[PDB]
């Protein structure tokens, strides 16, 4: 019972940048393309019926040469790091995976750029562990 969160669907809260569709290979209607600024984020919300460990999978494209690593923070601060190396092209997508603890109830998940390049393009977030559904943005 994984939860797959796409742009333009319940549980997708914000991108500092735009939702774009001009590179092939994404899923849903697009992908998030952040501003080129550190701290630029993609934000989702997840409701968990019980606290407990989840595995998050972030599908992403990085057509630049440099890593564009992310800070992943839950409820404005768990604080995690996500490594986001080059995928070799803006049309090649890979996944980065990270285990986190979610609390029972609402979990605002922010993935933010650690560098001035912003994040790679972010296609989707997948969440596995217990019962999780779209949360409340805000
Ligand atoms: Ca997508
Ligand atoms: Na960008």
């Amino acid at each position: 019972s994984a939860l797959l969160l796409q742009e333009a669907q319940a549980g997708f809260c914000r991108v500092d940048g735009t939702i774009d569709n001009n590179h092939t290979g994404f899923t849903g209607s697009g992908f998030a393309n952040t501003n080129n600024a550190q701290g630029a984020a993609v934000v989702w919300a997840i409701d968990a019926t019980s606290s407990g460990r989840r595995t998050l999978t972030i599908r992403y494209a990085n057509g630049g040469t440099a890593n564009r690593n992310g800070s992943l923070v839950i409820n404005g601060g768990g604080n995690y790091t996500v490594s986001l190396p080059t995928t070799g092209a803006w049309t090649t997508w890979q996944t980065a995976t990270i285990d986190v603890d979610l609390v029972q109830g609402n979990n605002i998940v922010q993935l933010s750029a650690t560098t001035a390049e912003g994040l790679p393009n972010i296609d989707s977030l997948s969440v596995v562990g217990g019962t999780v559904r779209a949360g409340n943005c805000g």
